[PDB]
């Protein structure tokens, strides 16, 4: 129904976003560290809008905030895109979400795709869409239950869809950009993980330098695709070559007659397919830089210039508290 976490994500487990982490520390940690700065006519900011182009992992960042905000508990629901068979009326969920947060202070509420609460673009909505909107607004404002110790972080890729009434409840609005080259280099290395490969550190630097405007989501697609190359190469080899190479079990031990895919005519190129290679004999190649480049060349960034401009427009013609 409603997701409950106790994240242990640290600031530094979020690649790049130096500027945004600064803004969050100031919007969220500072009032917590020094609540006396925010009394009388001042108050912390109950609502923080995380906005920017897709694929930057806003949620992941939100969990970092949860973690550093005194190990707050992280609660979420996700507003909904393509699914119709679904969660129709719907209203008491908002209520239950805010209540559970109130009971588990300190806590953070995270609402993804908070825009798809405005209900719909060129649809009605207009039924429970109304009932929900006021519900949400009711919990943001506060009944007699104060929401001291609850933070609301809403995430959206399309802040202009956002209904003016929702927006105004978000007093802090923090832009999350596509990643910078060093940060992309770091995400490639990450996503690869401990998948055996032969990329040098220069290769990763290179992959960084070459992905201006790719999102972390983008990079993941490129990597997943690259990961599938040993298998692809193995299933379409028409020939294999006897070679000696390391045991899968113990790299101290060299096995003497592994079989490895190779191009049709070659020193020792025996003709056979994977259906004739014994389980214990296959030696697949490892993920290579040319593998990564191939995926890269087959994948375009998701976000274009018209998108990023449409987002600048919002930052301008609203600012914070607009």
């Amino acid at each position: 129904a409603i997701v409950i976490e106790r994240p242990n994500v640290k600031w530094s487990d979020v690649a790049g976003l130096e500027g945004a982490k600064e803004a969050l520390k100031e919007a969220v940690i500072l009032p917590i560290k020094f609540p006396h700065l925010f009394t009388g006519k001042r108050t912390p900011w109950r609502g923080i809008l995380l906005f920017g182009p897709p694929g930057t992992g806003k949620s992941y960042l939100a969990k970092a905030v949860a973690t550093e905000a005194n190990n707050s508990t992280f609660f979420s629901i996700s507003s909904s895109d393509l699914v119709s068979k679904w969660l129709g009326e719907s209203e008491k969920l908002v209520k239950n979400l805010f209540q559970l947060a109130r009971e588990n202070k300190p806590s953070i509420i995270f609402i993804d795709e908070i825009d798809s609460l405005c209900g719909s673009r060129s649809e009605n909505e207009s039924e429970a869409a109304r009932r929900i909107k006021t519900e949400f607004l009711v919990q943001m404002q506060g009944v007699g239950v104060d929401n001291d110790g609850i933070l609301v972080l809403g995430a959206t890729n399309i802040p202009w869809v956002l209904d003016s009434a929702i927006r105004r409840r978000f007093e802090k609005r923090i832009y999350i950009p596509l990643p910078e080259p060093h940060a992309r280099a770091a995400m490639f290395k990450l996503h690869l993980g401990t998948t055996q490969n032969s990329l040098t550190e220069a290769d990763f630097r290179e992959l960084g330098r070459k992905t201006d405007g790719y999102s972390g989501a983008d990079i993941s697609i490129i990597v997943r695709d690259a990961l599938m190359q040993p298998v692809r190469k193995v299933q379409s080899a028409t020939h294999f070559k006897k070679v000696r190479g390391p045991s899968r079990a113990d790299p101290n031990h060299l096995v003497d007659d592994l079989l490895t895919p190779c191009s049709p005519g070659d020193p020792g190129a025996i003709e056979m397919t994977w259906m004739d290679v014994p389980g214990d004999k296959l030696l697949e190649p490892v993920v290579s830089m040319s593998d990564m480049l191939r995926s890269l060349s087959n994948t375009k960034p998701t976000v274009n210039e018209h998108d990023l401009l449409k987002l600048k427009k919002f930052t301008e013609d609203f600012g914070q508290e607009g």
